[PDB]
């Protein structure tokens, strides 16, 4: 079927009807009777009080609690299908399979189905178009033959469609010319914009799931039965123990600063290094934005900037509160 090529991406606000190929997401499954039990005890999230129509974004952790990677969970064939970031899946199957000796599940990568995006202004109504039934705030699922689609109402509505290559190509076919096409670093500015985060190799095994905002985004039952980490989940939830938190920033730079690179801070006339990268895009508009781990009690007015750069990064309130 083919990556679309990139073009440069563009603010919620501002984003035409867009199509977009998420290559740099991936998918995997598990299958077998023992789907829901083997999952329960491996992600942060209640998968026993996972409907058919719903997703979420769990944490899969170590047993001190250091996340792995983030991953989308919705219900499949038998089992859960998730996606993450491509740089990381095959690490975190390894470790997700580490367990499974003689459980009653298979769990595997699934490269023949595609990921695609789509978002921005009147999304819904091309979509509408093309399938009987759309997933909404009500049914955030909606499954029509080889497809699953997603509801997203973040940081406006879209919609991530996992389907056969037929169904991308009709898909393509019909849009072209009406939707802008693009690649995953669409769905990138994206979810940067939304608070949402993205754990790229550099970052795996490195963060707790609270450090993320993860907990504010329905990630963790802290009322479920065990799985790995959760002690140390759990810990960071107590008064005072975890200090970090996931941000959203906006500016200018020279270049984009990597997953896994520090920032600096201002302060006098001196710059110290802080934070880490989740991920950074440059939109159409100009400005670099940046998701980045830190302290969860920055001043509001602080000053960063990628490393030596002349110009300056600010704090964009969370579209989401952590209280
Ligand atoms: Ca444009
Ligand atoms: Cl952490």
């Amino acid at each position: 079927f083919t990556p679309f090529p990139p073009r440069q991406p563009t603010a919620s606000a501002r984003l035409p009807l867009t199509l977009m190929t998420l290559d740099d997401w991936a998918l995997a499954t598990i299958t077998g009777a023992d789907s829901e039990k083997y999952m329960q005890g491996q992600v942060t999230a209640d998968v026993s009080q996972m409907a058919e129509d719903q997703h979420l974004l769990a944490a899969h952790c170590d047993a001190k609690g250091k996340m792995w990677s983030n991953l989308r969970l919705f219900r499949d064939g038998d089992g859960f299908a998730w996606i993450e970031r491509r740089s990381v899946r095959e690490p975190q199957l390894t470790e997700l399979k580490k367990y499974a000796v003689f459980s009653k599940v298979t769990i595997a990568p699934d490269d023949e189905r595609v990921l695609l995006g789509v978002a921005g202004f009147q999304a819904r109504a091309a979509l509408a178009n093309l399938f009987s039934e759309l997933p909404s705030k009500e049914k955030q699922v909606v499954k029509e033959g080889a497809t699953t689609l997603l509801w997203f109402e973040h940081p406006a509505e879209r919609f991530l469609i996992v389907t056969d290559e037929a169904t991308a190509n009709m898909l393509t076919d019909k849009l072209r010319g009406e939707a802008e096409l693009n690649n995953s670093q669409q769905w990138l500015a994206l979810n940067i914009e939304a608070g949402f985060p993205v754990i790229d190799a550099a970052n795996s095994g490195q963060f707790i799931p609270q450090a993320t905002n993860l907990q504010a985004l329905g990630g963790i039952s802290f009322k479920k039965g065990c799985y790995t980490g959760q002690e140390m989940v759990a810990r960071a939830k107590f008064r005072g123990a975890n200090k970090r938190a996931l941000w959203l920033l906006a500016g200018s730079a020279s270049r984009l600063p990597e997953a896994g690179e520090d920032l600096e801070l201002k302060m006098g006339e001196n710059w110290r290094r802080t934070g880490t990268v989740l991920a950074a895009v440059k939109l159409e508009d100009g400005q670099v934005v940046v998701q980045v781990v830190m302290n969860n009690d920055m001043e509001p007015d602080s000053i960063f900037r990628v490393r030596d750069d002349a110009n300056t990064l600010h704090i964009e309130p969370l579209p989401y509160s952590l209280e």
